[PDB]
């Protein structure tokens, strides 16, 4: 059953790995803590009914003011390539591993606290984060989720008046994120490049125990672990690419070791499709820009796999790290034909996705509503609506034909069933960028009805929702 504040059971395994991974650092309060927003999903990680977040101790809790005695709150130490370039020690800056909550179904989740304050491993920085930031990543974390896309989730966004300089004047929140690990691929490069082969050791068997165990049996566990994580890797970026999702910032720090979306920042989702659509502004050299994020995920993998090499030889890594594009391509193509509301592969289907692709190119298309529109008529029906978008309207027409042809090739079912089908897969309402900011303004003045609402539009973004017809528009 659901459970109060002071029910919740922590078992700090990271905590007991000792300070040669992470350092002991209380959290720092800000002033005026308000509940903004929680997460009803995320909170059921954790035995925690919605109500138990409307409670004055909970925003006291991950404001930082308080915490339970049974926790122990940490600083992880890590390092990273950081757009290409090896930084050797960058950790927690500004975020505690409050503990780990061992839940009813037997689970460990890790409380991580984003913004809690300066830790060892701050260097220059304050320790915190702004409301838009901590907002930007409670929405897209939990959007995501209910997309099906794995990443971190996020359990809630207090606010205070605890004021912080960015280019204005701003002020501090916290988001509680979820997790079943904080390790990242930047974790095992730091104990590697700092040669402290005990603790690498150490943490690898910890990541092999209680994330991938199935691999404990092989005669070369850490290559099956290493294979996993490669596999796990792949449905990710397929998932990100198919569903227009540009992450911004894929540095080998922020690559989860679970395969999850692991730090919001300057992130994005597609509204008109661009294939080279750099979401953030200081990607001067587009390293991370959408298309790049295939790439830069196989380079990321590599990197991991050099932390592997006392234990794993360079041949054999650089075998699994060869899995990752045909893998990719797999489920790619697999969540694509299923947008496209196909139900088997056939032998030219890349080209035909290829081809769609290159046609909204330069037309102006908004990606998700292209899809979502795709499947609310008949084919032939909506295609006619869809051809106006199109600047090649004649070209798009053979893909039409195409894709009529495609559909006529399989059996397809009924036309509702394969709208329903469609539907399912094909979100009504994503998490635009001017949508989270409207949220972000009303914030800011205090009113907290709007990212609210936005939240909760996005728990279900596959099912059309009464009076909620501005979340699915296009950006004004
Ligand atoms: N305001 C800040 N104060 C202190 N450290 C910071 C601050 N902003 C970023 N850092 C650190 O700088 C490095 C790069 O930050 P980044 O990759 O954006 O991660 P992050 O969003 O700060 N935290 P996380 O989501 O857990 O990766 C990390 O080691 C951060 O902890
Ligand atoms: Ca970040
Ligand atoms: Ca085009
Ligand atoms: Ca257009
Ligand atoms: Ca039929
Ligand atoms: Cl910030
Ligand atoms: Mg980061």
């Amino acid at each position: 059953s659901m459970k109060a504040l002071d029910e919740l059971v922590f078992d700090n395994r990271f905590a007991r790995l000792g300070d040669a991974f992470s350092t002991h650092v209380l959290p720092e309060p800000i002033d005026a803590p308000r509940l903004v927003v929680a997460s009803e999903s995320a909170l059921a990680l954790l035995d925690l009914a919605p109500e138990q977040s409307e409670l004055p101790l909970f925003a006291e809790i991950f404001s930082g003011h308080k915490l339970w005695a049974e926790a122990e709150p940490r600083a992880m130490v890590y390092s990273g390539h950081q757009f290409g370039s090896y930084n050797p020690r960058l950790g927690d800056g500004r975020g505690l591993l409050l503990g780990e909550v061992y839940n009813d179904a037997g689970e460990h989740w890790d409380l991580h606290l984003k913004g809690a304050g300066r830790t060892p491993y701050s260097r220059m920085g304050d320790g915190r984060a702004v409301l838009r930031s901590s907002i930007r990543e409670f929405l897209a974390s939990e959007a995501l989720h209910a997309l099906g896309i794995p990443s971190s989730r996020a359990a809630c966004v207090v606010s205070s008046n605890t004021p912080v300089w960015r280019e204005k004047q701003e002020y501090a929140a916290m988001v509680l994120r979820l997790a079943q690990s904080h390790v990242r691929f930047g974790s095992l490069e730091y104990l590697f490049y700092t040669k402290q082969p005990e603790h690498l050791k150490t943490l690898a068997e910890h990541v092999l125990t209680m994330h991938y165990p199935h691999c404990q049996e092989q005669p070369e566990p850490y290559l099956a672990m290493f294979r996993e994580i490669v596999e796990r890797n792949a449905e990710l970026i397929a998932k990100w690419q198919a569903y227009g999702f540009c992450h911004g910032v894929m540095n080998t720090d922020n690559m989860s070791i679970l395969g999850i979306t692991f730090d919001f920042g300057p992130f994005a989702f597609l509204d008109d499709f661009d294939e080279h659509f750099i979401c953030n502004h200081s990607d001067h050299e587009g390293r991370y820009s959408f298309s790049n994020q295939v790439p830069i995920a196989q380079w990321n993998l590599s990197a991991l796999g050099q932390a592997l090499t006392p234990f794993v030889s360079v041949e054999a890594l650089r075998e699994t790290i060869g899995l990752f594009l045909p893998l990719y391509q797999a489920h790619y193509l697999d969540l694509m034909r299923r947008r496209l509301g196909l139900t088997v592969a056939q032998d030219q289907d890349d080209k035909l996705v290829s081809q769609l692709l290159q046609l909204m190119q330069n037309s102006g298309v908004d990606y998700t509503l292209f899809f979502r529109r795709l499947g609310d008529q008949p084919a032939a029906q909506a295609l006619r609506a869809l051809r106006d978008d199109f600047v090649d309207i004649k070209v798009f027409d053979d893909w039409a034909q195409a894709y009529q042809a495609r559909i006529a090739a399989e059996e397809n079912g009924t036309e509702q069933a394969r709208k329903e089908r469609m539907h399912a897969v094909n979100p009504l309402y994503i998490l635009r960028n001017y949508l989270a900011q409207n949220a972000i303004e009303a914030a800011e003045k205090g009113d907290y009805e709007e990212v609210r609402r936005l939240h909760q539009v996005l728990c279900t973004p596959f099912t059309e929702q009464p009076g909620m017809e501005g979340y699915a528009q296009r950006p004004p």
